[PDB]
């Protein structure tokens, strides 16, 4: 049913990361360069369950912002997970070190590719639970694909999922919102210091992240919506991705910019 991929032609060359039980390795592909997850030896019934079925899953989603498999290993030991590889990696730690260096345009349509993503998932009634900058990958076109690497993201998840775990689509679009925050300031850390518990005294006290810096009007509109309290009163991501599309596609609507407070006052003549 997923396409399964002989070991002979997978090449393991560099540890990137580690997984649930296994590590994950950049390597080759008989060559195309891949990502490759392994379960290793003493993995359990639930790991095995755990694992097989995120490649099934994975192998069903076919969209341009959603991550691509490539294919299993489940015949042979250690099982594998091995998807194209993306080469500018994961997009908080890419903004942070390309700080300053693209256009809102540009910024702007990462967002849309991630909205249009999470609406395919959305649609396929798959809630995605751990959606942040560090689950992105960027590729050499700056497309961006959504993915999951497993793990608690108390800043980037909405109210109800944090208090009685309702997690559905709809705190999807809360965590979206932060998304646009980490893109539009190039990958801070939202609320800076506040501690979790903090975050959360201020999220039920009626505070919201204020305005990035050079932020379209438009753009901070619609992350303000993202975060409503009221769960019904969110955008579907249906509404996201028609916003985004119509912004870029009229890119002067982007040139009216909201106000910055400024946190520090400098005085000259
Ligand atoms: C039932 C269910 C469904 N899911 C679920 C799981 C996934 N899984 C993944 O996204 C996934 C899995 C394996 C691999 C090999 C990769 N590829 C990469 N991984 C890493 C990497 C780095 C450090 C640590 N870990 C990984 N770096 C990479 C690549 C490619 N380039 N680079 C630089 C991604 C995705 C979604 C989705 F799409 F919905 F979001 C859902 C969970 N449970």
């Amino acid at each position: 049913f997923t396409t399964e991929i002989h070991p002979s032609c997978v090449t393991r060359q560099k540890v990137i990361g580690a997984g649930e039980f296994g590590e994950v390795y950049k390597g080759m592909l008989k060559e195309v360069p891949v990502a490759i997850k392994t379960l290793k030896a003493g993995y359990t019934e639930k790991q095995r369950v755990d694992f097989l079925g995120e490649a099934g899953i994975m192998g069903q989603f076919s969209h341009h912002n959603i991550i691509r498999l490539e294919g299993v290993i489940s015949k042979y030991k250690p099982m594998m997970i091995i998807t194209e590889y993306m080469e500018n990696g994961a997009l908080d730690k890419f903004l942070r070190e390309k700080d300053g260096e693209f256009s809102v345009l540009q910024l702007v349509g990462m967002l849309r590719g991630i909205a249009a993503g999470m609406k395919y998932l959305a649609n396929m009634n798959y809630v995605h639970r751990d959606l942040a900058a560090r689950n992105i990958l960027v590729n050499s076109n700056l497309v961006c694909k959504v993915s999951d690497f497993g793990l608690i993201p108390i800043r980037w998840t909405a109210p109800e999922a944090i208090s009685y775990r309702k997690f559905t689509s709809a705190s999807d679009v809360w965590s979206f919102g932060i998304v646009m925050w980490e893109v539009m300031t190039y990958g801070e850390r939202p609320y800076w210091e506040l501690s979790n518990h903090e975050v959360m005294k201020a999220i039920n006290d009626g505070f919201r992240l204020p305005t990035p810096m050079d932020c379209p009007s438009a753009i901070y509109q619609l992350m303000m919506q993202c975060w409503q309290q009221e769960r019904a009163r969110r955008p579907k991501f249906a509404d996201i991705v028609s916003i985004l599309d119509k912004l870029i596609r009229a890119p002067d609507s982007l040139k009216t910019l909201a106000d910055f407070d400024p946190r520090v006052s400098i005085r000259l003549p």
